[PDB]
């Protein structure tokens, strides 16, 4: 088969010493790498940037024909990832080299076979601040429409957390924008926990760290990833071949799908970033 399905909640890639290099979740699909040897045991795979093996065991073969395969699609104004059959996030502006409703296939996002995309915020350095002011970022919450966020009105602690810990505020309203649904999951409004900190893929809920109020959370989250990412060498969004999203999440788009963010309120506020 040309791609496979990972069975198991997550699953390891490794390297071809057998190192693990990531995790991917239930549900991912990864590319057989035909120009690397696979065996009975193990595959040559590619997933979001990554090119390493996985276990045969971890694995089920797709048929593309009539299994969903994660694709790339332009509406004529923005190319959209399809990351499941029905959920498409918004990555890159139209590029004149894209037909309107072809679907497009890349293990990066970035090379395809007619184009290349430059998806900035995913690459970007974290450790810079963003131009929004508080008052900018309050704004977006009208702009998006969205309605009973426990982050409305905290433009000003995030621009804090980005002036105490040196990390982007868009970055970390984007962030908990998808991590939490804009303060709106269960996890948000229990425990004041917008980033998805512990909320490991075996008992996301169970594990989730308490925080004492809504500023205490953003700042304290903001604190767990300056000192569990930013400091450890991780500095962008990135996919499973380098930056935060080796770590932080199974989910081998969770970097895109905060990137995609970034740009839509970006968009929105003018362009400052
Ligand atoms: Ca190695």
């Amino acid at each position: 088969a040309a791609y496979y399905q990972v069975v198991p909640v997550t699953a390891n890639v490794y390297d071809s010493d057998g190192e693990k290099l990531s995790y991917i979740s239930q549900g991912s699909v990864v590319w057989l790498d035909k120009d690397r040897k696979s065996d009975d045991k193990r595959l040559a795979i590619t997933i979001s940037g990554l090119s390493g093996y996985m276990k045969t065991e971890d694995l089920q073969a797709l048929d593309a024909s009539k299994d969903f395969i994660p694709y790339y699609e332009s509406d004529g104004h923005r190319f959209y990832h399809y990351v499941a059959q029905n959920a498409s996030i918004p990555v890159a502006s139209h590029l004149s080299d894209m037909e309107v409703g072809k679907k497009y296939y890349s293990a990066d996002g970035l090379h395809f076979d007619g184009f290349k995309l430059e998806n900035p915020f995913l690459f970007k350095d974290l450790t810079e601040a963003t131009n929004y002011s508080a008052e900018e970022l309050d704004k977006v919450f009208s702009l998006l429409n969205i309605n009973n966020s426990l982050l409305e009105n905290k433009g000003a602690t995030f621009k804090e957390a980005e002036e105490h810990y040196h990390i982007n505020a868009l970055y970390l309203l984007a962030h908990s924008a998808l991590e939490s649904n804009w303060g709106r999951s269960k996890i948000a409004k229990d425990k004041n926990n917008f980033f998805g900190i512990t909320a490991y893929d075996t008992t996301p809920y169970l594990s989730a760290k308490t925080f004492d109020d809504v500023d205490k959370g953003i700042l304290g989250a903001t604190k767990w990833i300056k000192e569990n990412y930013i400091d450890r060498g991780r500095t962008f969004l990135g996919n499973k071949a380098s930056g935060m999203n080796v770590e932080y999440a199974s989910d081998p788009y969770w970097g895109e799908k905060i990137a995609s963010v970034m740009m839509k309120i970006n968009e929105k506020l003018g362009g400052k970033d």
